[PDB]
Order: C-alpha cells, then sequence, then structure tokens
C-alpha cells in the first residue's frame, strides 16, 4: 500500500484511454478521437515505405537524440521563413514523440515545485496533469461565449482580460496558449496575442504556444505565431506536430522550437525520457517537408489545401448539428466542433441522481445507443469549472463525406422528420 | 544565459554526443555505435513498408495507448510461454518508446522523493539520471572481475554479496538489474538471480529487470528471468525492446510486462508523457513476432539464430584484441566486449582530458591516431567508482566481417607480429 507523491494523483485513466476503449467496445461511428478517416498525402506514406526499404543500413538504426539531422534541417528551413529569423537547426529545435512529448519536455524542463502555470480553459487535457507532475501550481481562466442565441463563432469565446492579469504574479512561471484551439477552434487574433504577450513581458513569464493546428485556419482568419511579437522570441517555446501537419497521427512525431537558452532544458528532459525518436519516421517527415518547401504557395501544398478541404466539412457539420437542435460553435480553425446540446437544457425532463457531469453520460449514452461517438468537453476543464462544459459536446469532422452524411442521418433519425 | 534547468541533472556529459562528433570528425573504423552496420531481417523491414503502404487508412493513425492491440497480443503470446504464466495483453503489458521509455515510466511511477534505488555498475547510461530526476537516491555497487584465472569471461565479473546485502534496507524501494549486461555481456546465473531475489523478498523491494538482450545469450549459457523465481512475479517489472530483438534500433519500441498492480503506475506516467506510440512500427513489430511465433523452436528463428551469428564475431574480436596486448572479457551474451588496455598509458601518447578519466583519453587517442573507435566504460560508473573503468574500453562486434577484419588489420599494423 504505497504512495507516489510525485504528483501522480487521480487521472486513473485519461479521457482517451477511457473513450478509446469504449470505441473499441461498442464500435460506433467514431467522431471523437481526432484523426482522418481516410488516407493521408501519398508522398508522405511513400516516403516511409522508402525509409523502411532504404539501402542505407543507418536508415533504421539510432539517429541523433535531439532529432534526425534531415528533419531538423527541414524544420529550420520552414519555420525560419514563418518566423522571419534564422533558427538554428541544432540548438533551437527539438524533435519529440509527438506534440505530447514536446509539451512534456517543456513543462518538466521549466516548471519547478511551487511554480505557477496559467492554463486557459477549455484546455487540451494533458496540460494540467503535466504541470502537476512537475510540482507546478495550475491557475485556470475559462474562455466564455458572447451571449449564445444559436450558432456562434469560436471568436465569440473570449476570456476576461481583467481576470487574466489578476492571475499574473511573481510566482507565475509559465502560461500555455493553444492556437488554433482545441476543442473550440478559436484563432487568437493580434489583440488577444498582444494581451498575453504584454503580461509575459511585464512578469517575465515563459509562453508555451501549442500550435499543432497551425495550418488549419479557415478564411478569412489567419494563424499568427506569438513568438513573432516584439520581445517574445526570447521567452517563447512553440510546438508543432507531424501527425497534425501531415494528417498521420499514428507517426507520433512533434517538435519544439525557440531560443537555445530555453530549449536546453527541453533537451535534458528528452534525453533522459526517451533519448531518441524513430529514425525512418523522421526521415519520411523530412522528405514531406522538403516536398512542401518547394511549393509553399501552391494550392496543391498540403499546408494550404487542408483548410479548404476541411471548410466544406466544417460547414456541413455545423448545419446538421443546428438542424437537429444543437447550438454549434463554428471554429475558425481545426477539425473540431463544440456544440451546445439540447434535451434538458430548457426542457427539464430526465434526471441524473448519479450526479456526474451530463456531457459524459450523454456522450457515452450516444455511442452505446445510437452509435455516434462525441467527446465530453468537461474533460478539458479544471475540477471546479467542469460545469462550464457539461451542456456541450465535441465532434471531429475530419471524416470522409459518406461518414459525415452518416452522422447527419443518425442524428435526423434519433430525432424525427415530419 | 540560462543556468541549470531547475534542480535537474544536465546530462550534457552524455557520452554518445561527443563520441558521435568524434567519429564524424575523424571517420575511424567505428566499433562504438551500438547497432549493426548491416541490415536487419528482411521480413521486419518489409513489414514496415507494408504498414506505410497499407490500404487501411487507420494503419497510420492513432493506436490504442497502452499498446497496439496486434502487438500486445503477440507480446503476451511469446512471454506467456517464456515465463509459464498467462500474461494479460491489456493490463500486464505496456508498449513504450523503446526500453528507454519503459525504464522511464517504471522509475518515474515507482520512485518517489527519498526512495533508495540500488544500481549495479557499470550501469546503462540512463539508470542514474532517471532515478535522480524522480527524486530518488541511487546506491551503487560495482561488478568487479576476477583477474587471476588465465583468460576472462563476463561470468568472472561479480558483485560482493556482503557489500550487496549491506546496501539493502527498509528504505530500498527498487533494484535495477540488467541481464544480459551492457556492456559486460554478463549473464546472471540462477545463484546470482537468487541473491537478488532473496534480498528483494526480505526488504520488500521492486525488481526492475532490463532484459533487452534476452535473445542474444551464447550457447554455453542461458537467459533466466528473475520474474520466474518464487515470489518474484508479484514484485518484478521486466523490460525488453524491439530495437534489440529485431536489430532495428531506429524503431524505438519497447515494453514492460508484469502484474497489473505494478504496471498501473507505469500507465499513469506513460499516458501523460507520450500517451501513445507509433502505429506502423508497432504493426511491423507485431507481424515480426507473429512470424517468429510460428517457428520458435526452429534454428532459423531470429531469436535462436542471432547468437550464432554474433558468436563468430565475438570470438574474432576477442582474438585480435588479445593479439594487440589487451585482455578482453569474453561476454556470455550481447554484442559488446569490454577489454583491459595495458598499452601506452598517459605517458606520451595520452594528453587529452587528463583531469578526466584515462579511458576517455585512450579511446579518443586511438580514434585520432589509429582510426579505431571504442567507448569509455568510465562513463557508466558513479564518480567515486569511475576509477574501476579507466583501464577498460567498450567495443561492439555487431559489424560486417570486413569491418571486423579492417579493425584487426589496423591493430596489427599498429602492433607487430613477432
Ligand atoms: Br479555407
Ligand atoms: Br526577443
Ligand atoms: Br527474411
Ligand atoms: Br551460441
Ligand atoms: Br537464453
Amino acid at each position: 500500500k504505497f504512495d507516489l507523491p510525485k504528483r501522480y494523483q487521480g487521472s486513473t485513466k485519461s479521457v482517451w484511454v477511457e473513450y478509446i476503449q469504449l470505441a473499441a467496445q461498442y464500435k460506433p461511428l467514431n467522431l471523437g478521437q481526432g484523426f482522418p478517416d481516410y488516407h493521408a498525402p501519398k508522398y508522405a506514406l511513400n516516403a516511409l515505405a522508402a525509409a523502411a526499404n532504404s539501402p542505407d543500413p543507418l536508415a533504421n538504426q539510432y539517429t541523433r537524440g535531439f532529432g534526425h539531422p534531415r528533419l531538423v534541417q527541414a524544420l529550420s528551413k520552414l519555420y525560419s521563413q514563418l518566423v522571419d529569423r534564422t533558427i538554428n537547426p541544432m540548438t533551437e529545435v527539438l524533435v519529440t514523440v509527438g506534440a505530447y512529448e514536446a509539451l512534456y519536455a517543456t513543462i518538466q524542463g521549466h516548471v519547478d515545485e511551487g511554480d505557477e502555470v496559467i492554463i486557459i480553459e477549455p484546455f487540451f487535457d494533458c496540460y494540467e496533469p503535466m504541470v502537476k507532475a512537475a510540482g507546478g501550481i495550475p491557475r485556470f481562466i475559462p474562455l466564455k461565449p458572447n451571449k449564445t442565441g444559436g450558432t456562434i463563432s469560436s471568436a465569440d469565446w473570449v476570456l476576461d482580460n481583467n481576470e487574466l492579469e489578476a492571475l499574473f504574479n511573481e510566482k507565475t512561471k509559465m502560461i500555455i496558449i493553444n492556437t488554433p484551439h482545441n476543442p473550440l477552434g478559436k484563432v487568437m487574433d493580434r489583440a488577444e496575442l498582444e494581451v498575453v504577450a504584454n503580461l509575459c513581458k511585464k512578469w517575465n513569464v515563459l509562453c508555451v504556444s501549442d500550435e499543432v493546428y497551425e495550418h488549419m485556419v479557415f478564411e478569412p482568419f489567419e494563424h499568427i505565431r506569438i513568438c513573432t511579437l516584439p520581445g517574445m522570441w526570447e521567452r517563447t517555446i512553440t510546438i508543432g506536430s507531424a501527425g497534425k501537419t501531415f494528417s498521420l497521427t499514428g507517426w507520433k512525431i512533434g517538435w519544439a522550437y525557440g531560443p537555445e537558452a530555453l530549449l536546453k532544458n527541453l533537451q535534458m528532459v528528452h534525453q533522459n525520457c526517451v533519448y531518441t525518436c524513430a529514425t525512418p519516421i523522421q526521415e519520411a517527415i523530412a522528405v514531406g517537408f522538403e516536398t512542401e518547401l518547394k511549393r509553399l504557395k501552391s494550392p496543391e501544398c498540403y499546408f494550404n489545401s487542408i483548410s479548404g478541404e476541411l471548410m466544406a466539412k466544417r460547414d456541413y457539420m455545423a448545419s446538421f448539428l443546428a438542424e437537429v437542435g444543437m447550438n454549434p460553435t463554428v471554429p475558425q480553425g481545426g477539425y473540431f466542433m463544440v456544440a451546445d446540446w439540447s434535451s434538458l437544457d430548457s426542457k427539464v425532463d430526465l434526471t441524473q441522481e448519479t450526479d456526474a457531469r451530463k456531457d459524459y453520460r450523454f456522450t457515452k449514452w450516444m455511442t452505446k445507443s445510437v452509435g455516434l461517438q462525441g467527446i465530453p468537453p468537461s474533460a478539458f476543464y479544471s475540477e471546479p469549472n467542469k460545469h462550464l462544459g457539461e451542456d456541450f459536446v465535441r465532434y471531429c469532422f475530419f471524416k470522409k463525406d459518406e461518414n459525415l452524411q452518416k452522422a447527419a442521418e443518425i442524428l435526423r433519425k434519433w430525432k424525427g422528420s415530419s
């Protein structure tokens, strides 16, 4: 009967290990998770096969700990252009096992016992347990909509700037931002970025920018990197993911980039966690970046076409969710959509003596009864703020159109025509 | 300039980086890599290619979390027979990013502030920093040879039992064992296994058994798993690696198996560290196990054939090293060989990191002067015990016959057959 006082409390199973099992069990239409239902860019897949089949015996053995040279070079080339600076491929970038381990290396490497970390709700669920495991003290601020009538935009979900500055103090070590945002799809504009950038500069805090969905912003919006703001490069760490950039979530390769001084900490954590990442996968991703770097402005460039591909799907889902009676939040980016479901909202019917956040029971009930899987957004809120996400649900619309129609059908049937 | 990360060990002294840099700069005959310089079993490579090219779009998207179902099934099938226990593929097996992350999850999930962890020297690189990072207190004991019996075998490298028993007390949380040993290649016999087991039972300590080289024991000897000894299953966590099993060190996939009670701790760490591992690699490894499973008792089984392949190379290296005037420790398993160099010491040829350790000096000198690269075993000792490694060098003989030949010819040219 021992105890692991390393701040490894609760979190018995993450929402994913939980819901990934329900999907393996009731095998419904999987609108939960977060990945495409169809094949990723062929050039990327071909490149992995090419690495497996390479005549070079080094292609499937250990590569550099901090990242495959070909990949790191490619990464530098891309982000140097986007950041308007020459990022050193050897010291200002680190390759990791997805954006997950990038987040882990960052939080473990820059938050010590007592350090306060500000997290914006709803948040990608791993932020809080990561900070906790590091001995940090999370402080939460929720995003909230601007009066919801029916269909709104993720731009309508805003935090209270006065509440934000109040959380900043001499103990504040880090703030984590996620743009484009999961699960709302919100794209922070310049003013919103400046608000957190000013606070970071006044209080000397580290900004961690989770930008895995960087290429998935819908017109007329635009992704802005906070590390490009006036004095932010010196105090920002930016994270990306190959699984999101190339729609190959199964490859689990991500990266962090920023000043050599901040990145050193990440390197020490990484080195003593997994040491190195898969070589053939890193090579294939390097080839993929090299492929896109040649056509960065072309409409065939995957960094430019994914949003046009997704936009139609986004609009489709917003329409059938609204038609069924939900109040969807149309995302400015990404492939997630949060919607306010209705059935006990203002039509107090069924009860729940169980008392355990509605969005969890609704979402579960659905995949087990009607065979449509969504995920409960309360899973992305601190314990005392969970209630904020109980009337919602998150759905992924990165699916083949036949499957999107399928969802619309099961929802229309679940309801009634007339 | 940023100082230490934050109460963390800046393991920039990680030997691999400076030795990788050395090899690039002098391009010697490299006996320091730790992986083959030729290709792994074609079925495995072909399996990866097939996964990249799979008609199933989910082949390259997120898989389970605790491990790809097709992999954990195969893992349980193999090890269940090996330990003569039905291992639950879902709760008693955990897939990780190499044996490295398996070690990380085990030490992070079972070592808390103040916990003592005994480490056997020479130790695999990551054992000390991982323990320190977890707030634990390492307690070191070296394996020392018996040089007074003609030639030397890794079996002659032994622990002082009195010293070992004295190291265990109620504060001992964990003991890490590595069999076959890196880099001695020592294979713990049943009696040595019993010494550790009895200690573990007497003081209620968790035994972490690093068995990555489990399939590479040379015929005279046999790999025995401590988790099979009386009362040990309930207190052992055993780790392996696909990189070492299939000679695909760039694939970075490993596992831990043992009671669900012990694995639970690992799961909590893993899920908030990397969450999940590469799907196409895990698929390729699953088919690799499936392939071998079908011929486990046949001599063409890679689990059975690797030792014969390596044994010839081992004998070849032991011979030419003795030729030059070194005294090699012939390993019982694995593909590393430690040898005592009694050649020119820090007298004329040496003059490098003089301050530092002589085995660094010697190894760097031979790379620059002779064009033959080995690794300094001093790197794998605690500071107070480093002197025990200064007389030695680590070579890897998992190399093309022609390169082994070239190494032999370089040493001969350096020397002089009388
Ligand atoms: Br668009
Ligand atoms: Br700056
Ligand atoms: Br074959
Ligand atoms: Br043999
Ligand atoms: Br054996």
